[PDB]
């Protein structure tokens, strides 16, 4: 019941009359994903911001021809932390009444903006959850990507500028963000993220990973396509992390509770160790919200456990926090 990838998968006009954008309404929810935001706002998912884990998947292939592999990994992970598994509504944004009863403690059901769960500090467009708003587009840190374009890019944002905009961002948090945390699933996701405006937000009919500001704006700010877009010409996500991995070579740390103290934590995963980062992620983060689930949580959290164990690296085995 995760969709399957895309039966065809070819560039096609994606901003079309079935999709058109439409401003907020009253109550609709949007949070720290450019992508999940500009679907919900063109109405490949539904506009108030509140959906299902297959309804994301589709929209994801859909409407940016994101890989089913890591659409999987990325909403059964968010869903597991972020989402009711009794309901299966999961919030891009803030957490929200219209996703079912508040869930008994510790799990907090929290939306995209739960900070620590799967959201994290060094966001390119987004503050740190420390300084008090980690969904809401910063025109500050948009005018840094700009900069760091006209730089390292030609005015256009790709691989090298996502390279170094990642290292800055991780120095902006050392130097400012006394509990600034960048281990196991923030370290994954925060140099993927910076590869996905390059791969995705360039129009498929050039697919030479190269953002023009006017679309970089058009996305992180207002969840909207550039007229007459095609989505990309095949499925893929995180193409070229390596290159940005290895622009400014980082150990996972944190800062312990006073700026410029980052201290290297050594059980963390990082790029050479993907399976110790789904290990960890399912037996200590979703463990830590969902600790002695009661009989049908449990039978939620094991068939949305397998689910996300279909999105996992190759090779990797699965590793059941409540047995078999
Ligand atoms: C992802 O996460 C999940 C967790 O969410 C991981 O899955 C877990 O993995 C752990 C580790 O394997 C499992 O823990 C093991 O559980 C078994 C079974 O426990 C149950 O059965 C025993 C025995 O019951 C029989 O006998 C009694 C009488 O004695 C009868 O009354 C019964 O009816 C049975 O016939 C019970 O004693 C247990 O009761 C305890 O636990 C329950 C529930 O918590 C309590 O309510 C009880 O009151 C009681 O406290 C239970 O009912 C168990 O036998 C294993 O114990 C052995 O290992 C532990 C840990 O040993 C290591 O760690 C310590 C440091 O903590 C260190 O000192 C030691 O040297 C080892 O390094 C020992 O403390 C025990 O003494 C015992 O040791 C013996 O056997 C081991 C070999 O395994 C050997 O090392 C020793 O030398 C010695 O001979 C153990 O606790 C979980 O069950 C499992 N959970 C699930 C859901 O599957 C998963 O691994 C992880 N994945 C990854 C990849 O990381
Ligand atoms: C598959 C389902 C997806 C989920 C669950 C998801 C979830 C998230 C979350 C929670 C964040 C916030 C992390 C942070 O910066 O703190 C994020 C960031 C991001 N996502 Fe998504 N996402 C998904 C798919 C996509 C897609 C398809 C795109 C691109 C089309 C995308 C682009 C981004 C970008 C660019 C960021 C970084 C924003 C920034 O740092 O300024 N995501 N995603
Ligand atoms: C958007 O993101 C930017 C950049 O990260 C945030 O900018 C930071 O804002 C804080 C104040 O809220 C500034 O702190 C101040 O620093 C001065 C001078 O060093 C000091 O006198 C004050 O005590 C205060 O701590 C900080 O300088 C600033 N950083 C940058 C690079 O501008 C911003 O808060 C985010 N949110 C919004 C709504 O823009
Ligand atoms: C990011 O943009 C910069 C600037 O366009 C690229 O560096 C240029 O690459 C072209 C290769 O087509 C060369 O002609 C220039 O010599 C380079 N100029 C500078 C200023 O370095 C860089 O290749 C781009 N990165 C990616 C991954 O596409
Ligand atoms: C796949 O998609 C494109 C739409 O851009 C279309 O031209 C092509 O015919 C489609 N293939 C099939 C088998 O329908
Ligand atoms: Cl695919
Ligand atoms: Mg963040």
């Amino acid at each position: 019941l995760p969709p399957g990838p895309l039966e065809n998968s070819s560039a096609k006009l994606v901003n079309d009359e079935a999709h058109p954008w439409k401003p907020l309404r009253p109550g609709d929810i949007r949070g720290p994903c450019p992508g999940l935001n500009t679907l919900a706002s063109h109405g490949y998912l539904p506009r108030n911001g509140v959906a299902t884990p297959a309804q994301i998947i589709n929209a994801v292939q859909e409407g940016f021809n994101f890989d089913n592999q890591a659409a999987i990994f990325a909403t059964y992970a968010a869903h597991l932390v972020d989402g009711n598994l009794i309901t299966d509504l999961l919030s891009i944004g803030r957490k929200t009444r219209l996703t079912g009863p508040d869930p008994p403690p510790p799990a907090s059901v929290g939306g995209l903006n739960e900070h620590g769960t799967f959201e994290g500090d060094a966001s390119m467009t987004r503050g740190d959850a420390f300084f008090g708003n980690n969904h809401d587009f910063n025109e500050t840190l948009f005018e840094q990507l700009v900069d760091y374009s006209n730089r390292f890019g030609g005015g256009k944002y790709n691989l090298t500028v996502a390279g170094e905009l990642r290292f800055k961002r991780i120095q902006d948090s050392i130097a400012t963000n006394p509990n600034f945390s960048f281990v196991d699933f923030r370290f994954f996701t925060a140099y993927g993220e910076t590869t996905f405006p390059a791969n995705l937000f360039v129009d498929g009919r050039r697919d030479d990973g190269q953002l023009d500001m006017d679309a970089a704006r058009s996305f992180f700010q207002f969840s909207r396509m550039p007229d007459d877009f095609f989505r990309a010409p095949s499925p893929r996500s995180g193409t070229g992390v390596e290159v940005v991995v290895q622009a400014h070579p980082m150990q996972p740390g944190r800062n312990v509770g006073k700026i410029n103290s980052y201290t290297v934590d050594p059980t963390s995963s990082d790029f050479s160790t993907p399976c110790l980062m789904y290990e960890k992620f399912v037996n200590i983060t979703v463990k830590s919200l969902y600790p002695n689930p009661t009989v049908q949580l449990r039978k939620a959290l094991n068939t949305n456990l397998d689910f996300l164990f279909q999105g996992v690296a190759a090779g990797c085995t699965q590793v059941f926090p409540y047995g078999r």
